[PDB]
């Protein structure tokens, strides 16, 4: 019927016993001390992220899962660059919800754990699973707030987590279903449901040609799947003329590498090479849901990178919208090609800031793995804003260098103005970033290389194995704070 | 006979002609305007780092090389994290000196260029070449300050550059000559020449065994070359009891990878796998030369990593000095093994700070290349001190993360307390750093992964192709400022 998730903290030195949250304390009282009694009988105390289940304590809650929240006053961890208490809550609540789901319980009430937004994030991110294409599926669990005192915060958590889950769905869906057109249609419907103060333009190939986006076009042509340039507007500012914030995302729905073909092992994960587009578009959907008082534009060039008799050939020179020529030495360095055109187009909006996201390089994965998203930016103010937002969400960012040292290695080009792969194999994420900078003149630009945080195995406790949708929540938080 | 290097700046908008430095202006006057006249006749102005040679202008200087210094007031570049003017001077002066050397001139006087230390660094780092083992050698050039007004600063530059050149020599020398014993003897003689307030102990294998350094010993045994543990003391503090600063360096004189053998291509560069030891030992020699008022201890475990019938075998478990067990899954991840024992020993000195350097991972090279040394530290105060020092020297540092996220991947171990390679291939530099942290309890520790800055092709203009000796000057600067 109905399950209940309650939290308990680690015992502090002067306490005689570990303390329940307010809800746990109230429930124990409701059952005349039976919860504390049974917890004591069960043995060792619950530590952070651990769970234990007690049956039959109340007729309304046949299964009660108690979860360890760790130290009650855990705040910002100076060494980890995140709010520890929030992370403990997300992990603990996710673990509790997965136990409720294993017991095949369709609905669960969740203890706010002193921070309803974090509790909601743990439950909603934790229960998520992409199973539309399977016969065998786990029970669908409906999680709601236990109590009625922390509603806005709980709902805020549901909203943030839902945005990330939308990104996860888009990334996880196989490329034959999640084509450029399909991705555009799903984003279009989600944005329109979020707010009527939106406009969506799924720009066709003819428009792309009119816009002289030769770099983007060169990538798309190898495949039979039609390319599209998704342009979305959210008019949240009270002043329609207020300069917008522009987000740009790499939308390669499937990357085979092209003529510079990839190895077979785990190439299926490349269905998520559109993660950059997924995260920035989902962030905008969420911003619209929150009705943030700001104008935002989202740009996402979308296409496949396939080998064929029409595909990009190593050595080919293409002309970007801005007139710059690019020597395509490696057709698998295609994300930067489509981004060159989208970044150029972004300047036409005279934006306040330009932020792009892309599952750009394997080098980024070798550099930081799934620990944090690499951020390249010409603005310390912007770096700081993204960094502060990440401490709150727990979806960490780490700064990477934008030095001429790297630029020199990409403009040293045999046939053109810029080469699409560096002179050497070193610092691949840095030279890719340098390539992108040659198409940016804006003073507040940030490039997020999310290749290393594309998937999750078990690193983030509250995300099941699969595409991660990171760092969608950090982007939403940045926008929220920016709007305030 | 004697050559002369003079600088000229880029012309500023309201100037009628580009301005010479004070020395260039004085020389032009000495030759009745002949320098300006000929420079004008030669054509286009000289830009940063470019040079032009004029003959017969003065009987004392048959060859005068004018070098472009760029913008006179170039200060700290916010985007590049270095003092630009100093970098322009080092590059320009090095280029000028190389031209003088090509003309086979044995002595040259160098314009201080508004910053004698930077000019001296450009000349001394710029002319350096390891050619002891060649029949054919370029002319030995003796560079001295032009004038007598900037002596202390010029000499400071010579000292800093000489320290780096010592590191370069140690790194460049072939491993059959630069053995553990030889490296120790060369460092010993250099430290003793620098100051009488020093003690050097080239600890033998019996001492290593007595110290129960099983991890270090396991690496050394595969080779026939005797291992040594170099321990150096510089007693510069007025108070002999003042806690020392401790530097630790990885001294693998040659790394074949061991049983987990390396590929053949460019394996010769592994003669520089002792770069960590070279840089920290050279920094200490320089600190002693400067007679900094501080106590410093240098620790450098030295040995070869070779395959044989006695070598480390994948899966073997070894016991570190601190009692922790380590599963040696990959024998090529040997630097962290010898460092575990040296870092443990470092705590016995009750130091103020512990800084280690190591050409540790190929991942670091993939991460940042030769743009900057990766720094992992549990102290933002220490990060800041190293960062500020690097702005001054131009030998840049960049912070990398020390997160439990990475620790989890190395303590998840089948047979022991810690595994010498991570669970996954991602973030190799980060998991290596996490491994090292398991052997550190000190509150002010920094690990410098210098694998990416081991060599120079043409990235640093003032360093000829070969082993770089980076970031020796940043370490010297840190110590200088610390002492003040
Ligand atoms: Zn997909
Ligand atoms: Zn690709
Ligand atoms: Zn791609
Ligand atoms: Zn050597
Ligand atoms: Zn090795
Ligand atoms: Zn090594």
């Amino acid at each position: 019927t109905k399950g209940l998730v309650l939290g308990i903290y680690s015992k502090e030195k002067e306490e005689d016993e570990p303390q329940f949250t307010s809800a746990g304390e109230n429930f124990n009282k409701l059952v005349s001390g039976k919860l504390r009694e049974i917890l004591n009988i069960s043995g060792p105390p619950l530590k952070a992220g651990k769970t234990r289940t007690f049956y039959g304590l109340h007729e309304d809650f046949p299964s009660v899962v108690v979860v360890g929240l760790g130290k009650k006053t855990a705040g910002i961890d100076e060494q980890e660059n995140w709010h520890e208490g929030k992370e403990n809550i997300r992990a603990a609540v996710a673990a509790g919800c997965r136990q409720i789901q294993d017991l095949e319980i369709p609905s669960v009430e969740v203890d706010p754990c002193g921070d309803a937004q974090a509790a909601a994030e743990g439950a909603v991110l934790g229960l998520y699973e992409y199973d539309d294409l399977k016969q065998k599926r786990k029970v669908v669990v409906s999680a709601k707030l236990h109590g009625s005192e922390d509603q806005e915060a709980w709902q805020r958590g549901v909203l943030f987590a839902s945005g990330q889950n939308l990104a996860r769905r888009l990334m996880e869906t196989p490329a034959n279903e999640m084509t450029p057109t399909k991705f555009a249609e799903i984003v279009e419907e989600n944005l329109k449901s979020a707010s009527i103060k939106t406009d969506v333009f799924i720009r066709p190939k003819s428009w792309i040609e009119e816009q002289e986006m030769g770099s983007f076009l060169s990538v798309a042509k190898g495949s039979e799947e039609p390319p599209v340039f998704l342009e979305i507007h959210y008019k949240g500012s009270p002043n329609a003329s207020e300069p917008p914030l522009v987000f740009v995302g790499k939308g390669i729905t499937f990357d085979s590498g092209g003529i510079s073909i990839k190895a077979a092992a785990n190439m299926d994960l490349m269905r998520a090479d559109m993660g950059g587009a997924a995260t920035i578009c989902s962030a905008i959907v969420s911003a619209a849901k929150l009705d943030l008082p700001i104008n935002i534009v989202g740009l996402a060039p979308l296409c496949e990178n396939m080998p064929s008799g029409k595909a990009n050939k190593p050595g080919d020179v293409v002309r970007a919208r801005n007139g710059k020529t690019i020597q395509v030495d490696n057709t698998d360095a295609e994300g930067r090609l489509i981004l060159a055109d989208a970044l150029c187009y972004a300047h036409t909006f005279n934006p306040k800031v330009i932020i792009n996201a892309a599952t750009l390089t394997g080098a980024m994965d070798i550099a930081l793995g799934s620990g944090a998203t690499g951020v390249f930016t010409n603005s310390s103010w912007l770096w700081n804003k993204l960094f502060e937002a990440s401490i709150e969400t727990g979806d960490r960012v780490w700064r990477m260098p934008l030095f001429e040292h790297y630029t020199r290695q990409v403009i040293d080009c045999q046939l053109a103005d810029v080469n699409n792969i560096g002179k050497y194999r070193s610092a691949g994420a840095c030279t890719a970033a340098a390539f992108l900078k040659e198409f940016v003149t804006h003073p507040k630009w940030a490039h997020l290389d999310i290749a290393g945080v594309m998937t999750n195995k078990d690193e983030v406790p509250y995300l099941r194995k699969g595409m991660a949708g990171r760092p969608t929540r950090t982007l939403i938080e940045f926008l929220f704070r920016f709007s305030q």
